[PDB]
């Protein structure tokens, strides 16, 4: 606060349009005017990105660590298997909160582990698309 | 909504006054004052429980479930450990969110399986005391 | 024979009025009139008790042991957690059949392995109450 | 009901005369005696095979398939070991009982584990000979 | 080329008539008409046979290593169970291909190992029927 | 069809011109005539792409799903690696073909997990370039 | 010193009248009337509790680290079971001596793992009752 | 001694003539030979058989037992995979000896677990066709 | 010799700027100094190249295989993660050194799993910056 | 009793003058005064050796054994690592008690497994040097 | 043949005098008499030495490895435990014969795996004494 | 620096006149030698020794933990096995460099795990020979 960073991985550009049983009926740009209102109301800014890349993601961490500002960071797939994220993130000297939109322990057991969680303050999963909203707000009390 | 169930398992009736380091500086008490004002401005009841035995617990979610209303639930130790209590959730109707206030993935590597996750509606670790404030407000969306 | 021990552990309370897809729509007293009456035809006395509480059913497992009078076990959740559990069982002199009324083996893989069968003389899964009464039957054999 | 397939495999032909510390003094042609007279006073017919070859047993369990009529299987050794006899086990209609006549979790740690549990109705280990008759007057009631 | 055995292990006798959810509404018998007249076509002969008996298929890879003639094999349960069959087919000198009808790798996760892979010149699994003669116009081309 | 898209991952533009014993002597350009000409006779189209880069294959496989047309995936390395990929894929609507073109459970233990086959119609391994023409077929069947 | 905390968890009140082979053939309150004598020559006070729940044993634990007095623990099965009980020791700011009648690592390798032994200051097993009364000594000392 | 079983299980019988890297240059038959002319020197009669079919050397295992004459086994494949045939040895009371041609250690990791071995009289493996007399040797001692 | 490829993967840009406890208070470019200074006095050329593209790194790898020329990698995350990284220098003709910056083996338990070093030349970790350089100079002797 | 033999391993001889963080401030020649002074009180004798030779260890284990003299014994790193020490000491009539002078259990989980403990009498681990004291008097009472 | 370094390692010094259940009634010097003895009909002359030592039985091997001179290890524990030895017998020209007393795999799990099997020419265990002698024989033939 | 302690263990005597496909065609004395001469340039003294003996050995450590000094440290077979070495090692005031001759992690999966690793300063395998010169080197710079 001011400033919160929030960071979408692969695949997460087909929100709504694509799934919707499982992350939700709520298409991407939805969800930046989602998270833009609440912020206004908080009194935060959210700068809230989203790519298929992890180069990019990787970029955007580390401007954030640079920045030191907070990000909440739903990074798909990358969550289980990147290990270069983690450490991005594991520079970051402000916050950061893992979300994810579907309850990952309700699924594949692999999707179970998680190289973001040990370093992270703390995670939201399966409270849908509110995840964000969730913990956009814990971030303006912090 | 109304009537939200807030539910804590073995030893956390010692916040704040024991630890402060890891689950935080808020004693009980102030814990279930925290969360009956936040449900007073949500529009909703917080009946907000604490029990060191297991069939205390298992019986407030018996109630629960009759009742057809929503849990939060700090299950302490059992969350790692118990099949009675996973499964007597497993019954509830209404959805359940699973709290931790300290990030289970930060510690040892047994904290970090749970029976309750596969079963919950979704998950809030690390954010400490305000895991349960955003868990109330998730419900009184849904 | 005559006195036979038959106990349920956590949340089997809770037969037929909740549940029934899994566990059958029989009630708990219906199923303590049924034992009763097959003990009857039998001539054995069904001694039927039910908890939600590990340190009742060690007392009764205690009580049993001292009596050494068989006992008939659904411990249901501690089944698959509890040592202290397996470790008063292990004391009996007398025959324990262990009881589950859903088959164990078609669900979680964690529901597949058991403290308690080590030391039981034999186990019933899968044949639902039924398997209540085919246990009682064994025993008025041997 | 009436007709109930009652199957053995490896080994089971020297019941009695062989062993019986382990699968008790009864021979298999008692076995057959007593099996015919329990299904005689309940009104079923117990056709009751045994072989030692999985060609054999797989094509019983074919038949049965076919007919539709129930098993009651005591595979031996196969029980721990075969996917082709779980997987034409899996195809009968009719309930499938899975009979051990000594307790297997009582033994060396790998009879603990059965390929045919996960699709059977139910099973009995360690009742001895009677989990048959035991299983018969299960079928007798469903 | 010309001489092609395809071989059918344990339950596969059993194709269309039951099952047909999983693996298909194609009759045994209909598969060898549809192979017959694929490697007419193509200008090969197809033995094909099928056996619910290891030392029958055992002896029939025997003779294909002999004749070294290739082979396409469907072993059923035996593909994760045997190394009998793993081994006989080692030694064949012709190509074998290893096929599978229902795809192994979307079911239990021990229908996922396979002992015939390793030493396969490769496997097809999941194509259903098509899978054999997919198999077919490979060994044509090599 | 009549759309087919076939889809090569990492390292898989170097075809031929290196290795050539592990992965033949074909290369890339080669492979799209082959490809393109076994189409032709077909009558299907066959779009075939290759790319180094996650997030290019990625943006194909949306697409693919998007115009509900099927693919044909050697995803290289990234098979036994990537979440990313397997969700993308799980998405599509049309079949999804895995073909590898060496045998992958005949080297080290770790190419033998697949996050692909799970979701796939089904797989190809080891019959080498021709795998993406059976494929081909297959498709222009169903 | 003064004060030292004895604790005994599940079926340890059936100490000598039931075993005697596996704990030996010494009372509850015999254990009582040892510890109350090795203590007043030791010029300590000896508090020794036993209980069949855990939430007592939790309660007995809180008032320990409350009052900051050492603990000496034989959890029974609670010991490789209970995370509950670990974190309630883990508070002590007293020393806590882990005691085990019997050997625990001679027994079932499930009896060789430990969630007390990490946070204790150390551990007897296998030297009896004795073990008790080594471990005041130490207390003693220190 | 007098009489010593000797037998062979599947694949056996293409001793010399196929492989012969692996398992020696020496033919089936010329093994009998072999093995008849040193029971000769020894005093004893070698009744040497070999079979690919499990219900064939299980009937063999059967008439040993009952005869109460030794056993020198060499199951090849069954070695690794069978309980049914571990447990018809198991009621032999005479030695048994298991015997491997080639060394099992220094192959896959899978052929190093052996269901025999537990309950044979002692094993040998790699020392090629004369571990079968060397197995003899030792017999006419014991 | 004369030309060395040195590449750097994901996040290795941040090098002393960011960090320094664990990676050392030397910066990217101070590093691609030091490396061209000892490569001048050692008569050999580093062209040292870093990037956050699996892609790119990929591409490097491709073209030192082409030029046969030797790499020194330091590849981050991707060494224990990167299947596609692994595959693509199994192909160079020229020595691979891995190089590790921080010791890997004083860490997470996950980090001492390599994909590189199986099919490097060699490897070094935890001598820090000079790791390059000693790498280095290995090289220009073989 | 009277003689009682006390064994150290490897590095035991380093007590004190370094280290002392871990294993106390006391010196070995300081601990063999300790030991001689506390079975002076007990009337025992007490032969207190230590050497870094596994081969002295081993030879001073058989004479005990031999002499039928109980021991006290501080392998070291021994004691996860040599089944030879195990084996040796497996033959002693007289009683072993096995000590650690650090908890084991509070350090690298691969410390926490012990060749020694199945076949001591019993284990004291971090109670630092009072572990020997301790290990005395019990065998002044047995 | 004519020289075969007969070698024992840590304990076996202890033979008969000490046990003799598990390893048998004969001494060590016996054994170097019954050796010797069967050697001089074989015409073949025995070396036989023992060790509690690993840097002389390496020294030995070390030995054998320059004569080029057949080795037979009864290695006791370090069987289980050591690479050193492994590695000093990998280097042996001549054959080595692996020979255990007692069956190894039917006792503790842990004595069934060892790092001398994989690079013997063969191994004997479970046949007692007399496995050394058959070993002898054997290198008398090749 | 000046004082260099270089360590080798087990079979690192019989350098070159055995193996050398292995770990090169250099002897130990011509490695001294080598040693020597970039120890003279460099300015320090190599005191470089060899043995066989693991008490050997752990004395010169204990020596250079005492005269604080640097170590190298080929510890041969006792990398992979000796709890006993590495702790002798993490005494070392002075950095530890592991080198390993051969590439470790190219070779069986269990000389892939060492216990010194993650208490040396750092690492360096397959580098040849030469990984002792480049680690001098090392040591003279820091
Ligand atoms: O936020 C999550 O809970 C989440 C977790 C995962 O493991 C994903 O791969 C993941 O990414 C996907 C994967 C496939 C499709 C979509 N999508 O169509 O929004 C998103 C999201
Ligand atoms: O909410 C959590 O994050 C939590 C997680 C756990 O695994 C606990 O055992 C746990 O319970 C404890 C354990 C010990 C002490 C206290 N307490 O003094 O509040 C609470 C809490
Ligand atoms: O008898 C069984 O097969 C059984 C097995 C289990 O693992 C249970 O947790 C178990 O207990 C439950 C759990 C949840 C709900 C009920 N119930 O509503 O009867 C019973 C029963
Ligand atoms: O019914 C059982 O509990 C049973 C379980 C098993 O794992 C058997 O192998 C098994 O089969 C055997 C094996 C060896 C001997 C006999 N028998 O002499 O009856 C039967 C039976
Ligand atoms: O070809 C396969 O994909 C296949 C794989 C398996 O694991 C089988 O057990 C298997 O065999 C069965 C098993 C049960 C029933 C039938 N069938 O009724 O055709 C066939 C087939
Ligand atoms: O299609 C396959 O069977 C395949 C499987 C893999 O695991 C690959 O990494 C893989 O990709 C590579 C890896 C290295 C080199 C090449 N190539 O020079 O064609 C291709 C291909
Ligand atoms: O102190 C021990 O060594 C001990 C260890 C355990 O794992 C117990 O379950 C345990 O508790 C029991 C269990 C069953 C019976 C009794 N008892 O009759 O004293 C005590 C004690
Ligand atoms: O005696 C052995 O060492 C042995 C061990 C095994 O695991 C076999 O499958 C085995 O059986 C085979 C397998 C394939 C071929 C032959 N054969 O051509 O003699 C024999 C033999
Ligand atoms: O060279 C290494 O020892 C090394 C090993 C790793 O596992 C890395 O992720 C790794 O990459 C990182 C990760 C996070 C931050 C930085 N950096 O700020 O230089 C570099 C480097
Ligand atoms: O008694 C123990 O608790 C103990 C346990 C261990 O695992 C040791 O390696 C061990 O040995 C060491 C190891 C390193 C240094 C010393 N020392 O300087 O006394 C002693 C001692
Ligand atoms: O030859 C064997 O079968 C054998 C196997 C082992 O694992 C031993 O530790 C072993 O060594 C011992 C161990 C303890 C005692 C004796 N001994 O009194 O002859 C020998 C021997
Ligand atoms: O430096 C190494 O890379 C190395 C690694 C190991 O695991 C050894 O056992 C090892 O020791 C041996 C083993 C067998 C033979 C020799 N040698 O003839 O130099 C040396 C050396
Ligand atoms: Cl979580
Ligand atoms: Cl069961
Ligand atoms: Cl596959
Ligand atoms: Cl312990
Ligand atoms: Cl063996
Ligand atoms: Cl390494």
């Amino acid at each position: 606060e001011l400033i919160v960073n929030v960071i979408n991985g692969p695949n997460l550009g087909r929100l709504a349009r694509r799934e919707p049983a499982v992350y939700g009926g709520t298409t991407h740009d939805e969800l930046v005017a989602l998270i833009e209102r609440e912020a206004a109301e908080l009194g935060l800014k959210a700068v809230v990105r989203q790519s298929d890349s992890e180069a990019q993601l990787l970029d955007w961490i580390h401007q954030a660590a640079d920045a030191a500002e907070p990000v909440i960071l739903n990074a798909g797939g990358l969550t289980h298997t990147s290990v270069a994220l983690r450490d991005a993130c594991a520079e970051l000297s402000a916050p950061l909160i893992e979300v994810h939109i579907s309850n990952v322990h309700a699924r594949e057991e692999f999707r179970r582990h998680s190289y973001l969680s040990p370093i992270a303050t703390g995670v939201i999963v399966g409270l849908g698309i509110q995840g964000y909203l969730l913990a956009l707000r814990y971030l303006a009390e912090h």
